[PDB]
């Protein structure tokens, strides 16, 4: 009854249903999500008001499935899932040092070496006939980049190593999904314990290295440790280990996979991207940091890919006091749902919204004003945004330099939702050298 007055109903995902309801019922609509009543707010005025203010905190009820799954602590109170402002702010300020401009410039060697490894593996299969899962190959690349860049760890998933780790990540993502019988419970719980035990093993290795006075370059793990200096126990440390182990590869992989999928049906845009990489980097194996800013059309293509295919569709804020939102009375203690997926597909905000058009992000084009937020906005925006944008530009630039991709017929463009949105199909392609 407390929500009955709010407007609403009486390879598809629930976000497509929400899109249909926002179009039909307007900027404030009641929905059921993760078995709670929520209100989806899709005006840009609401996005600005609620996301650009430290007055509005995340609604912790809507993060339970990242905190704990089936009674196993997962991300716990790490940086994504901590919804207390002061507890979040303390860790954010310490971990931010690992995402400074100087920190990220130092990661270009890791980005280049893993991108070069992927392209060499793909070139050996570029016979126009062997089907390759670009979803799988881009996930292995993203995991290898993250493990090296964040932790100084070589996972070598691109060599076929760490299969139990790859399986554990897959079942943990299925667990998040199922949360929000007997064998699936056992497999999910053991996978979460395995990921935390990877953290314990790697933190002990880092501590022993530091004790023996071995050289350890400052990385994300350095700052994760710094945030816990004088903690009562290692459970905060492991919460952020697992948070960054998962967060630092999965959305990047999703975004790469979506971009390759969509580009397979955009031959003219691919010819333009191939030309731009030819003009900017030439034959050079290695992209320098200053080359990234020169790949302007690729930047636009990746922004348009996130408009239609945001791996992280949005966020929630807790409305504490009854508030009028776009002419609608919204009760206190309500989860407000913000969706860049829904707003990206509304003709109100984007003309011909299903058309893939990188020129929407061109230099003279008007910037979306609070209608586009694939890294969210405000104080709780993605800490990894610049990390992600650099690594994906390096991977995509190296693929475009060296290879041609054709999507295998029968492969779909639809979505699935696990913890994030990702292609329904494996993005199975045949390849040829340029
Ligand atoms: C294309 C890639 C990526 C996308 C689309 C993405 C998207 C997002 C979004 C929408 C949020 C806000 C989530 C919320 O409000 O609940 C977020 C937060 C976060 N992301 Fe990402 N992300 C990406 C890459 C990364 C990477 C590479 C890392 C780490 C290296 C990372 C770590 C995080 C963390 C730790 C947070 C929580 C930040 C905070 O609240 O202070 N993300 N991301
Ligand atoms: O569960 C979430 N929000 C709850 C309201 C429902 C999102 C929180 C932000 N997440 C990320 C953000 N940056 C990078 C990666 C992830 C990521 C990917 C895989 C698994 C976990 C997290 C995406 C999920």
């Amino acid at each position: 009854s407390r929500y009955e007055h709010i407007p609403g109903p009486p390879g598809r995902v629930l976000q497509d249903v929400f899109l249909d309801w926002a179009k039909k019922y307007g900027p404030v609509v009641r929905v059921n999500v993760f078995h709670k009543t929520s209100v989806i707010v899709t005006s840009p005025e609401s996005v600005k008001k609620f996301l650009m203010s430290t007055k509005y905190n995340k609604d912790s009820k809507m993060y339970r499935a990242l905190q704990t799954v089936f009674g196993e602590r997962l991300f716990g109170q790490g940086l994504v899932s901590e919804c207390n402002y002061e507890r979040w702010h303390k860790q954010r300020r310490v971990i931010d040092l690992a995402f400074s401009r100087s920190s990220l410039v130092s990661l270009m060697e890791t980005f280049n070496e893993k991108a070069e490894q992927l392209v060499e593996i793909l070139e050996a299969k570029a016979d126009g006939q062997t089907p390759v899962s670009m979803q799988d190959m881009l996930t292995y690349t993203a995991m290898d980049i993250l493990a090296k860049a964040a932790f100084g760890m070589e996972t070598s998933m691109l060599l076929g190593a760490q299969k139990p780790l790859s399986q554990a990540v897959k079942l943990m993502l299925e667990g998040i999904t199922a949360s929000r019988k007997r064998k699936q419970l056992r497999e999910v719980r053991e996978s979460i314990r395995f990921l935390r035990q990877v953290g314990r093993d790697w933190v002990q290795r880092r501590r022993e290295a530091l004790k023996r006075g071995e050289e350890v370059p400052a990385d994300i793990l350095t700052q994760i440790l710094k945030a816990e200096e004088g903690a009562q126990d290692d459970e905060g440390l492991l919460d952020n280990f697992v948070t960054f182990f998962i967060a630092g590869h999965e959305t990047s992989a999703n975004h790469l996979a979506f971009t390759v999928m969509e580009l397979s049906r955009q031959p003219e845009i691919v010819a333009r991207l191939q030309a731009e990489v030819d003009e900017v980097i030439g034959s050079k194996r290695y992209l320098d940091f200053e080359d990234l800013g020169r790949l302007q059309y690729l930047s636009q293509v990746l922004k348009e890919s996130l408009r239609l295919y945001p791996p992280a569709w949005g966020t929630f804020r807790l409305l504490e006091e009854e508030t009028l939102i776009d002419g609608v009375r919204v009760p206190g203690n309500t989860p407000l749902l913000f969706s860049t997926y829904v707003m990206g597909r509304m003709d109100t905000y984007f003309e011909d919204p299903l058309t893939f058009n990188p020129d929407r992000f061109g230099p003279g084009a008007p910037k979306p004003r609070f209608t586009y937020f694939p890294f969210s906005l405000g104080h709780r925006s993605c800490i990894g945004q610049q990390f992600a944008q650099m690594e994906v530009k390096v991977v995509m630039a190296k693929l475009l330099q060296r290879l041609e991709f054709r999507l295998v017929p029968g492969q779909r463009f639809g979505l699935q939702e696990q913890a994030t949105l990702k292609p329904l199909d494996p993005v199975l392609c045949t390849l040829r050298p340029r």
